């Protein structure tokens, strides 16, 4: 046999889904959701990390004169300058007073420590999904893992599930995202090879070991201090290191409904959004025919007491009389109310206990159990509580909602004078008919 | 300075780009698009290949009776006999008459020659591009590679080329494609776990090294023939050898546009669709100044011949008078006419040739070259070729076309008689005013 439903995407939140077949006693079965894995492509963009900047010792020279020489290397750069007399410990480091230049030169590459630590830039666009499902049969709970897309087929226990596809296809994730070691961001980083100093992709390098890399850094160099040997450099700051200082609030808590965020590899999961069909493929073996059930007969419903509330704050006591020993399937016709219970053993003339769940101020709904149906009315009371922690969708009111009592009022506020006035309106024209013929 | 311009997404077609730059000599640059690739995303959905039947040593017995315990294995069956009295060489192998019996049974697994021939199913969507272009820069052509997306920059030369993206999301693959050792097909796969047999996807593996598989070969024993010991099986025929069988043709044919494709990685080439931007920066070096460059005078055009074709079919003569030896840059500001040659070298009152491509059956257009115009005008003839092998673009012509001396036809033929006729309404609507004032 094979049944086919949808679900709300939530997890943590048990549904019951009642499966029936005709010459054979229907069954409902428990489903939660354990998680939801939405992984996004993955197209490395690029890299980056800070930058290292070797300069070389200068190169002094007296009564000479040096030049500068291009070098085939990323944002080289050099100068000369004329008229520097360096002193050293000993002394002057020369005699020619003024004749004397200097030549200098630096450049910018990457580090060793990018090999460890890094932030990568990926364009990811779309997403797969996978999911893990718990679900209550023959009496036991049982894992099943597959993916959310509507096409993965699982089989367990003789049965085959097919979950998804996800009907929603929004994702907390965007075209283009940075991720540090454990963090991620939704951030549009600038083009390969047009960073900008001082930011993010300051320095540009196409994998963690490319030899070739790329750099933006307005390396200008100075006339150095008089009396003095040494290099002055007009190094750009690293706009790398400082990212990480103004990162920012990380997506995980940006994300609307609260997607979890993990990485290698990276993931979104856990948020509620659309719902889930399922079609499962149940063999008939489960499946037990109507006249091994036990019969049920003499069905009362009382209930001492209820409370509307997110937990099972409702009772529900009901005398039974059945023929035989054996267990018995229940369950709630009306979503506004859900059971937690999903079977139970019946041997006759006996009574029961079932604790559900409510959102109506009075709770008017029939129960259904071994294919019969019984009534139960109750007024549940407002709990104390105003906020909980544990989630709990499963009593969802819609617009629609029981006035109780107060039903009649309105029954009673509903009468109206529209029709005396429509008598008034009929005896008066016809009395004018008369003279009023067909106008 | 920076000059953005758009291509046709065509290839071998060279294509001329006039950047002009006040207070300097305007230049004409050649882009040639050797190839563009389109890499399209890959998830591996699944593989599969053929399948091998174990069937070990059937199960003999005697005066007593076998059974069948469950074996968790793909596909996995058995089956018993009775009565059967096989033979051996030497004689009956044993002696009860009918109370023997036989117990058979078999799985499928897969084959170790997965590990170098299958067939991979992935679910590739999306896809990005990289292109190679040939640019004539100072006189000499130089390649450039770059990812076709608006973002990747390129440094050549001391100029930066950016390209793309692509005007158009076109694609000749397809959401589900399947790929053998060197072949690609469109064709949707059935979800995993659902193979239908005798079909592709009758066996699904995971990996070509993952032990687990899934099988749907109904698998079904039958008696042994009488007085012979064997193991019949009623194995289903493989459907992934078949399927090599019916492929049908390769897409690398029935691709729209002819993007040829390739693997290792997967590839589509070569297609015209769209169009695409690029933007040069290019630094003031390569301009030149006007008054470097030597001035023109004395400018007169002519065409001893010419002939509209995919080739460079006209030729035309120039007599020019300059200032001085040097080069220049020629161009024509028409696009109904392409020039083959981008500058040339002028000495003084000389004269020059230019062979060029058009469309128009009288050809009437004006000619660049030294900031200065001249008109040129030849009436073309009809090639006796009506269809060419080598590709040519350039000689594109509108709706709009020159009706040559038929112009002036239509131009005749244009004169109508609607100015006598409004005249004739005016003489009498007057004549008729002395008795028509208003209405
Ligand atoms: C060592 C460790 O625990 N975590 C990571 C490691 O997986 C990674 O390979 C390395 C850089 O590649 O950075 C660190
Ligand atoms: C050997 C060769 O030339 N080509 C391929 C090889 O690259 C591949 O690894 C192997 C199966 O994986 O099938 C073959
Ligand atoms: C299934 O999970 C529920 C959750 O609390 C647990 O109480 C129960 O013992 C588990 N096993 C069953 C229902 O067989
Ligand atoms: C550029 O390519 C053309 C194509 O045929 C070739 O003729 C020419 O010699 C090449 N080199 C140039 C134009 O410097």
């Amino acid at each position: 046999y094979e049944h086919v439903t949808v679900i709300p995407n939530t997890v943590g939140v048990p549904y019951k889904t009642l499966v029936n077949r005709p010459g054979y006693s229907p069954m409902v079965l428990e489903m939660e959701l354990q998680s939801v894995t939405l992984e996004p492509t993955l197209s490395l963009d690029y890299i980056t990390c800070e930058y290292k900047t070797v300069i070389p010792s200068p190169y002094v020279k007296c009564c000479g004169t040096a030049e500068c020489k291009d070098k085939s290397l990323p944002d080289y750069s050099c100068k000369v300058f004329t008229g520097v007399y360096p002193f050293m410990w000993g002394g002057a480091y020369c005699f020619c007073d003024a004749e004397n230049t200097q030549l200098s030169e630096a450049h910018v590459e990457k580090s060793e420590s990018c090999k460890t630590e890094f932030a990568s830039a990926y364009r990811a666009h779309t997403a797969s999904a996978s999911a893990k499902l718990r679900v209550l049969y023959q009496g036991n709970n049982i894992t099943v893992a597959a993916y959310a897309n509507g096409d993965h087929a699982v089989t367990v226990k003789d049965a085959k599930f097919v979950v998804g596809p996800m009907s929603s296809a929004w994702t907390p994730f965007d075209n283009k995202i940075v991720v540090y070691k454990g963090d991620v961001y939704n951030m549009d980083y600038p083009p390969f090879g047009a960073g900008r100093p001082g930011q993010f992709g300051d320095i540009q390098s196409r994998t963690p070991e490319s030899k070739d890399v790329y750099a933006n850094t307005q390396l200008v160099l100075q006339r150095p201090a008089a009396g003095t040997v040494h290099v002055p450099y007009s190094q750009a700051p690293s706009g790398f290191k400082y990212w990480l200082k103004e990162r920012g609030a990380s997506l995980q808590h940006t994300a609307p409904f609260g997607c979890q965020i993990a990485t290698n590899p990276v993931r979104a999961v856990n948020c509620a959004v659309g719902n889930i069909p399922i079609s499962i493929d149940i063999p008939d073996a489960a499946f037990t025919r109507v006249v091994d059930a036990p019969s049920v007969t003499d069905m009362s419903c009382e209930v001492p007491a209820c409370t509307h509330s997110s937990d099972f704050g409702g009772v529900a006591i009901i005398k039974y009389t059945a023929s035989k020993k054996g267990k018995c399937a229940v369950h709630s016709m009306t979503n506004a109310v859900t059971i937690r219970e999903a079977d139970v053993e019946v041997e006759g003339n006996s009574q029961l206990q079932i604790s559900f769940s409510t959102a109506l101020a009075s709770a008017e709904f029939r129960v259904q159990v071994c294919s019969t149906q019984v009534h139960c009315a109750a007024a549940c009371h407002p709990p104390k509580d105003h906020i909980v922690n544990y989630p709990a969708s499963h009593t969802t009111l819609g617009v629609q909602d029981i006035s109780t009592t107060a039903m009649s009022w309105v029954q009673k506020i509903t009468g109206g004078v529209g029709l005396i006035v429509a008598v008034a309106a009929l005896i008066l024209i016809v009395v004018l008919c008369v003279s009023f013929s067909r106008h």
